[PDB]
């Protein structure tokens, strides 16, 4: 089960995966994807 928490220090829209998953790694969650529509880099952890 992991939860899904959008990015704090990502800058901008999410279109590639690294530099997102980077930030979210940095701020202490296990990944970092990009949304589709709205374009976030949402982090996601167990939980």
């Amino acid at each position: 089960r992991e939860c899904k928490t959008e990015s704090n220090t990502f800058p901008g829209i999410c279109i590639t995966k690294p530099p997102c998953r980077k930030a979210c790694i940095s701020e202490k969650f296990t990944d970092g994807h990009c949304s589709k529509i709205l374009r976030r880099c949402l982090c996601t952890k167990p939980c």
